[PDB]
Formats: C-alpha cells, structure tokens, sequence
C-alpha cells in the first residue's frame, strides 16, 4: 500500500 514506498524509503534510511 502507500506503505510499500514507506518501505524502499528505509532502504536508503
């Protein structure tokens, strides 16, 4: 969900 961006974004911080 609009969540799943929330994800990627961890990724890189």
């Amino acid at each position: 969900r609009l969540f799943d961006k929330i994800r990627q974004v961890i990724r890189k911080f």
